[PDB]
């Protein structure tokens, strides 16, 4: 799985042990093993969510498999969460684009994953 | 919706109200209210389009629907109006990835909007 | 096709010619003219690859075709000698998302590809 978080929050409210967290939490999630979990967090950006420049976030999850109804409500729970306790940004001002990737379509390690 | 610009022109060149006017146009193509616009704005980075460095965009629009063959060349010509007004670049050199999201796969608020 | 990189190895790592190398060897790759094929390189990232920030790198290859399952193998070779080579991230430290855009789905110089 591979996790992006670009926020307008500054890097210096982005807590140290952030990106350990999230790949901890999501390892759990996904029930992927943390090996596979890729995370990226992207502060200081020039953003707004319905107009307004107050803290936001633009995310995706790209996994193969694990995605679905009922898990992508499960890890919006668990993500708005952990951006609204540790990065101080509303769930309401918030999107995560989930993406099913094929096995085929994600290289890794001079292959893919088919 | 979700529409996201990464370019090359530094961020001293991209003027006060740019996100603004985005998210309003964007409501406008659309047809969504303002409020559910979310845009983002990535200058100043290290890119090439055909080989060359003049300026130029990679942008994606993510939206739950509304996504289509004439809707696309509308938000396009829509889009390369405004980048090149206000951005000065080349419709040329933009490249606007187009994705229709399944409302189960945007995180949102605790949830999806499924 | 657009290839875009994102690493947290650091900017002075990336060599000068590494934008030219990428746009060549992605025309090549793809069979598509160099005219149009956008690369796009984002160091110094706050990023993590199975909890470790040792240097990795989280990649996307969007084309209007020339997806598939042989020719994304071979695709992650190249790409991942590339960053070996260029930026020494280990291959097992690279993930690649292929899409396979539709003509519709991608705007440029107002309009799109259909």
């Amino acid at each position: 799985p591979m996790f992006i978080v670009n926020t307008n929050v500054p890097r210096a409210s982005v807590p140290d042990g952030f990106l350990s967290e999230l790949t901890q939490q999501l390892a759990q999630a996904t029930g992927k093993p943390p090996q596979y979990i890729a995370v990226h967090v992207v502060p200081d950006q020039l953003m707004a969510f319905g107009g307004s420049s107050e803290p936001c976030a633009l995310c995706s999850l790209h996994s193969i498999g694990k995605i679905g109804g009922a898990q992508n409500r499960s890890y919006s729970k668990l993500l708005c969460g952990l951006l609204a306790e540790r990065l101080r940004i509303s769930p309401d001002r918030v999107y995560i684009n989930y993406a099913d990737m094929n096995a085929a379509n994600v290289g890794w390690n001079n292959s893919t994953f088919a």
